[PDB]
């Protein structure tokens, strides 16, 4: 009976909070920490109580909402689709400092760190109370390997297993992460735990689906199974480095691992605006040792492991992927399993496979429409398919039903720019030939599109050239455009700034203008021929 | 030219009018007359006597035509404005479909691709002089579209007495390229490759897959000291035995001395009633009646397999497509490698195919909740997805459209015009809209290859609002159900009672027929 109740809603980082929480992911902890807890484990690391808990799990309130919770009343807590998760007692409202938090628990401020610069959009207040559960969130990815403690605990009494090692991972694994974890079982003499996290990573990781996939084929081809469970772990991290590191030992430990490997710079983001590396490289495995025991999980550690082309094997260092990627491509069988190889290479496709966008923008009768049929044609013939989003195609299919005002046309620029933008989403080729003469109309196309995908080309030529080029009459007038041809003024064409290519027409015939964008598709690499 | 009346030209008229112009029909240099035209249709000649098997006219709408005064020039244009000549109207007279089809064609069923085609002629034919201003101009491979002359030229600069040319429409496979190089050895003498880049059949492989086939195909595998490519803009008539006397005709004026002819050459197929238009060798035996009087020489043969236990192929002694758009991979005996990779570029795996989930279905039915968990199922698989459900298109697609039947009919059309071109590039796109319009949402499926658009009816009842709707429209209220009435598909690929469905069960039903058709590998 949720109906009568307050409802907010919470972040993606809450829910899965929130979900850890319900399943009991975070025993000893039921629900959000209140500011006793809250504010001792900042300063040591523990509950009031005394039991560890590295790591402050908070639900942020704006203060706008706080102002009229109510001590002792219940919420429904609602995912930012609006489904109804959990209801909660506001038992505690209280204030927080972002930087004494961040300093304690991350051991810096600079908003470099992700999670600190997530933190300047918290709201001001943390709030706790007794939760409800209605339902826990609903995934239709794999919910076959997103398992419950209770049901990753039952899966290692099924296999017979006494002894377990987990793996924490948020990255694609490779022969190095497959080599790893396998020495780690035979010298435990257990089991293991494949447990990476599908919830929140750090910005710019490779995408969860892929990430999973991967798993996925690396689990189902590669691994004994009466040995492996493999399990996605719907964990929001902080990326807080050794704190983060013994907060992953007790989250293992109530999924049932006995061990829990940690390895070379486990949890951390890099480094910071200095350049200086958040933590050291085996402070992790350092805090961990010292707790492994009051935890109830032994920590498995490793030192870098490198690949020894002389053995073809990966040992520990006393004896990246940057060229493969990128425009580059497949990783070799030593360092990567094929499979895993060709889903990276579905994923990140080589740049003359990839999508973009030839923007031409630029006076009436500049030549827009001619340059880009013969662009098309020359693309075409290099085995590039082309949609080719010209000023007849887009009044017909496009720009019903808009009329001629500034911000109608804006609209009809952002729709072009949205169709387009879904093109290059699936690796195709768009050209797009519009006067579009609002410099900010264009700017936001470019905000709709990856990086390096919207090939801006300014069409230069003189004003009023149509009659020069023989269009006039109607003709000119259908150029020019209802304002223009009825009172002889317009808005003025506002020019790309700094657009990939400028071509000046009075210089170029429409087929070397069309020849200087290609030049510079093969400079970039969209061309290989 | 700016006094004259200008028209605008088809584009197989622009082809005609291009091979015209550079002398490929000599002797014919216009537009047939009324007279020329009967007596091609007739009996394979024109007026005078001298040999065209195939009739070379343009047509012209009724109203158009009506309006033009006897001797005054007119300036053609191409589809895009662009004027290639100006003509003098000397004749303008009416021509009979059927008359024309069954003479020329031996048919006059609609499954034959220029029947079809004919039907959207205009009713009336024009002729008189032409004076040329500018042929096409072409920006592919400029370097393999080569004139009458030019091939003229390039056999001299080659040395070479003797020309055998080799027509086609399709890609060349092993088969063909042994068929060429063994015509080539019975003759003794050079090779043309003269493949058509103007217009064949529905349903070919496109132009620019094709001619990147010829090129590589032609650089790699032939001796250049004794082949030479050429690309013809013929406008196809697929018309059979008249077609191989026509063809025979084209290339001697490129220089050819001897035409290859195979098993039914310039065939369309079979007609409705699933019977060859032609006999697999008519157009051999009419060749031979007429080719002296042509002067070429055909070089037959016979219809080549291939006998694996040789790796031979064999003219029989002692289909393809149906795998291109399933994107299986051809076998090294079957096609040269860069042909095989080429063909897999432009046709994927049907894993990797692009294809259109479209849910129509009343409010509430649940289109959006199912799209969304198909989205994620689809993504999951590692597919890419555009969905395109009911605040995505109004925020980006309909906005300034309002609630009227055009307009709904124009947004149902314009969603479609998007996720048409996604599934041009292999997308996947997820459509979630009520669409009540069952001529609009065919409209739509049409602007897609067969076997690509998914419809999907989400089927709820019509009252199913009332525990459903939260925005407040339906107790509210051109409402779909309760205004203006919904037209469910008559045959769905898949259909979802939601009822008795969860919209996981809904979405997982969506997912079945994928992977059984093999859109989905899982
Ligand atoms: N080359 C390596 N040598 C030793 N340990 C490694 C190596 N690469 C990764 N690891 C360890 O394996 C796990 C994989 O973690 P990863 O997904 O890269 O980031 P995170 O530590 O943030 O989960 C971590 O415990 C890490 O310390
Ligand atoms: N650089 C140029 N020099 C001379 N004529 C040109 C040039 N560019 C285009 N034209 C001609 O001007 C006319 C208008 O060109 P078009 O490509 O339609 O321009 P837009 O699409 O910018 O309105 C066409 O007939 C075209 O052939
Ligand atoms: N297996 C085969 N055996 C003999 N001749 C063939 C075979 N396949 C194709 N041909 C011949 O090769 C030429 C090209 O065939 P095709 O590409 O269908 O073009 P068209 O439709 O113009 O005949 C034609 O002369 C055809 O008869
Ligand atoms: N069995 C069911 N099938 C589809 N939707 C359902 C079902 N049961 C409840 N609903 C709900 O109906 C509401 C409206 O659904 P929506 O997907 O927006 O419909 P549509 O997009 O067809 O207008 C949603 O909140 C959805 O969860």
């Amino acid at each position: 009976k949720i109906k009568y109740l307050k409802s907010i809603q919470i972040s993606q980082r809450s829910v899965l909070d929130l979900e850890l929480l319900a399943v009991g992911a975070f025993t000893p902890l039921d629900r959000f920490m209140g500011e006793e807890d809250y504010r001792n484990v900042v300063e040591s690391m523990r509950l009031k109580s005394g039991t560890l808990f590295p790591i402050p799990i908070t639900l942020p309130m704006e203060k706008e909402i706080a102002k009229d919770l109510k001590e002792g009343e219940w919420i429904v807590l609602r995912d930012p689709k609006n489904v109804p998760l959990a209801i909660m007692r506001v038992e505690e409202v209280y204030k927080w400092n972002l930087e004494y938090e961040a300093k304690n628990v991350l051991g810096t401020t600079d908003p470099r760190h992700p999670l600190v610069a997530e933190m300047h959009t918290w709201g001001e207040y943390y709030i706790s109370g007794e939760l409800k559960v209605i339902q826990l969130p609903k995934y239709y990815d794999f919910p076959e390997y997103r398992k419950t403690p209770k049901q990753v605990r039952e899966e290692i009494k099924s296999l017979g297993l006494d002894k377990i090692v987990a793996f924490q991972t948020r990255n694609p694994m490779h022969r190095v992460h497959e080599e790893l974890t396998k020495r780690a079982m035979e010298k435990v003499g257990g089991g293991l735990l494949l447990h990476p996290v599908v919830g929140l990573t750090k910005p710019g990781d490779v995408d969860v689906y892929t990430r999973m996939r991967i798993y996925k084929v690396l689990y189902e081809k590669y691994y004994d199974k009466k040995k492996t469970i493999l399990a996605f772990l719907p964990l929001a991290m902080r990326m807080a480095g050794p704190r983060e590191a013994l907060w992953h030992g007790i989250i293992r430990r109530n999924y049932g691992a006995t061990h829990f490997i940690v390895g070379r710079d486990h949890a951390s983001p890099g480094k910071d605006s200095k350049g200086k590396p958040f933590y050291d490289p085996y402070e992790a495995q350092e805090l961990f040792k010292k707790y492994e025991d009051e935890i109830g999980i032994k920590m498995v550690p490793f030192e870098e492991l490198v690949y020894v082309p002389e053995l073809d094997q990966y040992v520990e260092i006393n004896e990246i992927r940057e060229n493969f990627l990128k425009q580059g491509r497949k990783l070799p069988e030593w360092f990567t399993r094929p499979e895993v190889a060709e889903i990276l290479a579905e994923t990140y496709v080589p740049k003359h496979k990839q999508g973009f966008c030839v923007w031409l923008t630029g006076l009436p009768c500049a030549g827009k429409s001619t340059i880009a049929e013969i662009l098309a044609t020359m693309l075409q013939a290099r085995g590039r398919k082309v949609t080719l989003l010209d000023g007849d195609v887009v009044r017909t299919h496009l720009s019903r039903g808009l009329g001629f005002s500034k911000e109608d046309r804006i609209t009809n620029i952002l729709r072009v720019g949205f169709v387009a933008s879904e093109i290059v989403k699936h690796n195709g080729v768009v050209i797009c030939a519009l006067v579009s003469p609002y410099r900010s109309a264009r700017n936001q196309v470019r905000n709709m599109m990856e990086e390096g995908k919207f090939i801006e080309v300014f069409v230069d030529a003189p004003v009023e050239v149509c009659e020069e080029r023989d269009v006039k009459g109607l003709y000119k007038k259908a150029k020019e455009g209802l304002i223009k041809g009825f009172t002889g003024v317009d808005d003025p064409y506002e020019p790309p700034v700094a657009p990939e290519v400028r071509v000046d027409t009075t210089k170029l015939t429409p087929e070397e203008s069309a020849l200087k964008i290609l030049e510079f598709l093969k400079k970039e690499g969209f061309i290989k021929d």
